[PDB]
């Protein structure tokens, strides 16, 4: 058997005793909720914060509504964090990963900008990469309505999140914003079709994330497996940002994530690869159900503050 933390063990405990429904077996707006729930009810709270303030801005199918997080009420020109969050394009919110916008725009000292991109099956592949890159691109373009100067974006995000990451690093990198990609951060990312990768066997099922639900999430979205802005290891890796790639040990899609970072590698890129042992798919988003996945966070949380300078 896998090594497993005990304090990741009893919650993965919990859950098969709950015994429920698969994400198919739901209503979509059911499987919407019992995500709300998962991290509402596994998570630290938010850290309180000077700003915290919904906007939008424009997109190429209407509003897109962000929240905006921020230690400081005003702050110098700098780097601006760029989120999106996981949800495999199909669930989650602005709701379901806030308290971890509120921990990493903490701990970082950077303002932090999470995009409610459009989700599927109502809106398929690539929707979601749309909204994702267009709220990078308004604001690296420092808008007033922001409040905040951004000399650099860094996109950050989990799962599909840390899929649109890269892809949109990669729409940036072939036509740049007004400031460039100083660090890309794809937490658990998939990156490459885990259809037959070793993980995905192996961790089918029992860790949190399985493989029903990856299939439920790939039927709605409906990613073409030809277009890098549906798999980004077939993208151009040659000129990628400055990359920290995390993944969870326990991951059905963790050698997704690999693949990721070998291919970083191979193309003479600089990345901070990071494994996390014991823990799944998922750590960040239920750091007080499973205390050691605060550790993790802050494991990424230092590695980004060095590879910023
Ligand atoms: C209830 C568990 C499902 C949500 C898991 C999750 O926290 O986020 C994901 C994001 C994307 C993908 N994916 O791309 O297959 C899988 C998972
Ligand atoms: C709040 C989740 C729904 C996605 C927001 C949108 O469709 O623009």
């Amino acid at each position: 058997t896998p090594f497993i933390r005990p304090d990741m063990k009893a919650f993965l405990e919990a859950i098969a005793a709950m015994a429920g429904p698969t994400l198919a077996e739901m209503t979509l707006e059911e499987a919407r909720a019992s995500y709300v729930a998962l991290h509402g009810m596994a998570d630290r709270p938010a850290r309180e914060l000077a700003v915290i303030r919904n906007l939008s801005c424009p997109g190429p199918a209407g509003d897109i509504p962000l929240r905006l997080y921020d230690a400081r009420e005003s702050r110098e020109a700098g780097p601006v964090i760029t989120f999106y969050h996981g949800g495999g394009f199909v669930i989650g919110d602005l709701d379901t990963h806030h308290n971890l916008c509120t921990e990493i725009a903490a701990l970082m000292d950077l303002p932090v900008v999470a995009v409610d991109y459009r989700l599927a099956p109502e809106h398929p592949f690539p929707a979601a990469i749309e909204d994702c890159e267009a709220a990078t691109r308004w604001v690296a373009s420092s808008p007033s309505e922001l409040g905040r100067t951004a000399s650099g974006v860094i996109p950050i995000g989990d799962s599909a999140g840390g899929n649109a990451t890269i892809v949109v690093s990669q729409l940036l990198g072939a036509k740049p914003a007004d400031v460039p990609v100083v660090l890309q951060v794809p937490i658990f990312p998939l990156a490459s079709d885990a259809v037959g990768s070793a993980s995905l066997e192996a961790f089918a099922e029992g860790f949190v994330l399985t493989k029903a639900s990856i299939e439920f999430f790939d039927t709605a979205y409906k990613a073409d497996r030809a277009d890098p802005r549906g798999f980004p290891i077939l993208g151009d890796h040659t000129a990628a940002p400055p990359t920290i790639v995390a993944t969870a040990s326990l991951d059905p899609i963790r050698d997704s994530g690999r693949d990721y970072a070998k291919a970083l590698v191979e193309a003479g890129r600089d990345v901070v690869y990071l494994e996390m042992e014991g823990v799944t798919h998922g750590f960040t988003n239920i750091r007080a159900a499973v205390p050691s996945t605060q550790g993790d966070l802050e494991r990424i949380i230092a590695a980004m503050k060095m590879m910023l300078g």
